[PDB]
DNA sequence: GGATGCGCTGAC
DNA sequence: GTCAGGGCATCC
């Protein structure tokens, strides 16, 4: 993550729904905002959250009385995406994990915060012929909010990972916010090899598959894209190897394969998956962030997380817009 | 819970 | 046609 000198959100309260690792909390706090409530039902996610923020998020949001939630200015929610991912069955609102947005709507209807800041996977924008995005838009508008949605790729904001997500920012209409803008992209100057730990710390992550098929030559010149160098098995998810001179393949929460969750990388002549700390770095988390003791759970958490830097730029812009109140 | 072979849609 | 997409099925 980056340093934010002008605290655009100082004095503003926000809630951390579907908290996870608390990526929204890190981003919003770096801009000066104060967290007044967090909710996350996964046991291990609650543990890592408490380990880093000192509080256990409340459980199952579908069972929380929206009226009990503290007053706040900004509602943050990177709600579940398994039901909208191209990797899944895409059942959307017909999936038990695909109706959480309506819980958000229920909370917004009651608390009416100045801003609703949501995030989901890129495919969310075109899921079900775009009908899914339209439902969220209509819902937000009927709740009396504007709706700004855009798919952003982490590689355009200083993070060496090809991770496209949709970001949805909504302003309460009475605020008359007319100048919100999504961050403008900038040249990437960091690559996977720049975030790697020393070899002595990741020997256990080395995988030697005798069915490895190198499909391309390694590159010496860094590039802002994923560069596949080979495959293992049938080359399915988790069986693909990339160059550390390019950017990271998108981390996964429920992904499989011998290189599950992180994908494989060619490092000093060997093929290995990433270490939880390297996953934290490709997601923009500071090295001071404490990862969950269970590597399996840590990989899951990071594969579900938000890219901090991207949220920081957006949060800064949200604050910038809220602060422009000329006579 | 941990691990991994897989399935197959879809962006372009 | 290529290969990415940040899940599913099932074993212990
Ligand atoms: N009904 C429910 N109540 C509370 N939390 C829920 C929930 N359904 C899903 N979740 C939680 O929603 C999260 C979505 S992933 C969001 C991760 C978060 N932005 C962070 O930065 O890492 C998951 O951690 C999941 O356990």
């Amino acid at each position: 993550m980056i340093e934010i000198k002008d605290k655009q959100l100082t004095g503003l309260r926000f809630i951390d729904l579907f908290a996870g690792l608390g990526g929204f909390r890190l981003a919003l706090e770096s801009c000066g905002a104060e967290c007044v409530y967090s909710n996350e039902w996964d046991k291990y996610a609650q543990e890592v959250y408490e380990m880093n923020f000192g509080e256990k998020p409340e459980g199952d949001i579908t069972q929380v009385n929206e009226k009990t939630i503290p007053d706040h200015d900004i509602l943050c929610a990177g709600f579940p995406c398994q039901a909208f991912s191209i990797s899944g069955k895409q059942k959307g609102f017909e999936d038990s994990r695909g109706t959480l947005f309506f819980d958000i709507a229920r909370i917004v209807r009651e608390k009416k915060p100045k801003v609703v800041f949501m995030e989901n996977v890129k495919n969310f924008a075109s899921h079900d012929n775009g009908n899914t995005l339209e439902v969220v838009k209509n819902t937000m508008n009927e709740l009396d909010y504007s709706f700004h949605a855009k798919v952003l790729n982490a590689l355009d904001y200083g993070i060496p990972q090809k991770r496209e997500r949709i970001y949805m920012i909504c302003f309460r209409n009475d605020l008359n916010i007319q100048n919100f803008q999504f961050p403008k992209p900038f040249e990437l100057n960091t690559f996977v090899k720049d975030l790697l730990l020393p070899d002595s710390e990741v020997e256990h992550l080395v995988i030697d598959r005798k069915d490895l098929v190198m499909t391309n030559q390694e590159i010496e010149q860094t590039t802002p894209k994923t560069v596949r160098l080979g495959i293992v098995g049938k080359g399915g998810q988790g069986e693909r190897i990339y160059s550390t001179r390019g950017i990271a393949i998108g981390l996964s929460a429920y992904g499989g394969g011998i290189f599950a969750k992180t994908g494989g990388y060619l490092v000093n002549g060997k093929t290995r998956k990433l270490h939880p700390r390297e996953c934290a770095r490709v997601m923009g988390y500071p090295d001071s962030y404490k990862v969950h003791p269970s590597t399996s759970q840590a990989y899951k958490q990071f594969g579900n997380s938000v890219v901090i830097n991207v949220l920081q730029y957006i949060a800064y812009n949200i604050g910038s817009s809220l602060n422009f109140k000329p006579y």
